[PDB]
């Protein structure tokens, strides 16, 4: 039984994920996803979420007093705080199985520069904070890293939705001129669990060197 | 300016690209097709047990073969998101930003068969990806991220980063680097290098060169 909360300027970008969840989950109380405008929490009458950054430099920076409101209404002590960005520590399968068994997520979708700092060190003071990266690129914002979080760590969950793998086949037995290894039809089920080994051994090797 | 394809069987998950990412501009140009538009059964069953054996589903080549054909030419960049891809790197968004024509193939259940990718690559570039060390349903949220990544590349539109800060200079009892506000951007950029340098240690030694945790 899980509970997300999404906090992004953003919110339509989260609705495939609400449609991605199963009733029955939802009828069960396994999970809720519930997504939060961030200009909610503004004060001013433009709306502002971002300002220049301190030191200057091109970007803008997302706002303290704004985050901090939005998180003090939605966070409790109980919370993991979720910040993706690429300065982050890496997200990895790991990291989703240990997610997984959490009763409340809180995913803050930063943009542009950034959050300014002194949101994640306040909000460390009373609750755990995991600032995360998805991987080696950026993005223009935090958004489809929580799309990417989420379904990780959600197809964990009972119910809810090493090597490289090898190739698959499956039928038809030939197409357009190639044939399914005739290994995987021998019915020597020691043979082709060898096959499938020395198949990742190979795609390893030559993909994911780092792995070894 | 770019065309970028993507095909999947839940093109209702594509609709985020309509969001941060603009299009808009006429600079480049997404289509999400159903790829169940292209199977001739009426029950349109894309998938069935591995050869070998094993849990779960593979997708078949027929009905994947049959869209590819129609939606790729030779100057296609099919991308096809896997967690036993090659690494989707910053490098890789660069070098695909200049490309005229991507199409995004996103898998489900365990996996495509493997001759829809050799086929291709008989007349297309055939690039299998991952975005990360984790594991997804299906590829459609990797291709929102690396159409979010290439994209802001697209002409017209190392180590971690460190912390920034802006107003007011003193929240919750909280102040901003001293040296921030001081103006000295000699002083500033070295404060920045070397909180930069600290936080990769601290959370990226490998992009140092150092052993991971
Ligand atoms: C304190 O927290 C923050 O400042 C985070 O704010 C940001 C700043 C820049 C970019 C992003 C979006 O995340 C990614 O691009 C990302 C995640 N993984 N790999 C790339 C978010
Ligand atoms: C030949 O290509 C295929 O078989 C594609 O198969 C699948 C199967 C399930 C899920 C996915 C989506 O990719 C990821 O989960 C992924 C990408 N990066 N890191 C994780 C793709």
């Amino acid at each position: 039984s899980m509970k997300i909360d999404v906090v992004t300027i953003f919110p339509e970008y989260l609705q495939p994920v609400r449609q991605s969840l199963p009733g029955k989950a939802i009828d069960a109380g396994l999970v809720d996803v519930a997504v939060h405008d961030l200009r909610r929490w503004t004060h001013d009458v433009h709306k502002s979420v971002d300002d220049s950054p301190y030191g200057g430099g091109p970007g803008m920076v997302m706002k303290p007093t704004v985050w901090g409101d939005a998180l003090d209404e939605i966070c409790t002590s109980e919370t993991l705080l979720v910040v993706p960005t690429p300065a982050g520590y890496p997200f990895t399968q790991e990291t989703a199985w240990q997610w997984s068994t959490e009763d409340h997520l809180v995913i803050a979708c930063g943009r542009y520069e950034g959050i300014d700092q002194r949101v994640a060190d306040d909000a460390a003071t009373r609750m755990r904070v995991r600032e995360v990266s998805i991987g080696d690129y950026v993005l223009n914002g935090g958004e489809a890293a929580a799309l990417v979080i989420i379904e990780a760590v959600l197809r964990l969950v009972p119910g809810v939705l090493s090597l490289l793998e090898g190739p698959s086949y499956t039928r038809p037995p030939s197409w357009r001129g190639m044939d399914v290894p005739p290994v995987l039809l021998s019915g020597d089920h020691a043979k082709i669990a060898a096959w499938r080994a020395e198949q990742s051994r190979q795609r390893t090797i030559e993909r994911r060197p780092d792995l070894l």
